């Protein structure tokens, strides 16, 4: 179970961890992965995960993106979440380095609202490029359900924890 996060609101949390070390410990029902369109997890939290999984994640989803074809910006898809979770979420949050709509990433957010609890990094952050700031207020207004957030960051998460409205 999750330990050492700090209540935000009714049903968001957050904590300074490392996602993997995070999900190796708690082996939550759902890890998010900050997925792109292509689900190619090359960096960020993507390719930290995938790395964790010894490749099985990338193996997973090119078979997934031959079947089906790419996500859409805002978009999810469930799929195992192999060592680290029973599934994971591959969500697409905007990324506003390849100028894409910020606007999308309430949509991205909505993805977790199907999912009583989860393990999440904050959408769009990172190297994504949108404010993290921006991204966990979107978080807190978007997401119902129990959301974990797992900010890799020391200096990111005292930020957001001293600057949280
Ligand atoms: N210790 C592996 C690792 C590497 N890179 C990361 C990037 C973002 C979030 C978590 C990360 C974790």
């Amino acid at each position: 179970s999750f330990s050492g996060y700090l209540k935000l609101t009714d049903n968001v949390y957050i904590k300074n961890a490392d996602i993997v070390e995070e999900a190796k410990k708690v082996k939550p029902t759902v890890v998010v992965n900050a997925a792109n369109v292509y689900l190619k997890h090359g960096g960020g939290v993507a390719g930290a995960l995938n790395k964790a999984t010894n490749n099985a994640m990338q193996v997973e989803s090119d078979d997934y993106i031959a079947t089906n074809g790419p996500l859409k910006v805002g978009g999810s898809c469930v799929l195992s979440g192999h060592n680290l979770a029973k599934h994971c979420l591959h969500v697409v949050g905007p990324n506003v380095n390849k100028g894409e709509d910020i606007q999308l990433l309430k949509s991205a957010y909505e993805n977790f609202n199907q999912h009583e609890v989860l393990l999440a990094p904050l959408l769009s952050a990172g190297i994504f490029g949108a404010d993290p700031i921006h991204s966990l207020r979107v978080c807190v207004d978007t997401v119902r359900t129990n959301v974990y957030l797992a900010v890799f960051d020391k200096n990111l998460y005292d930020k957001l924890v001293s600057s949280f409205l």
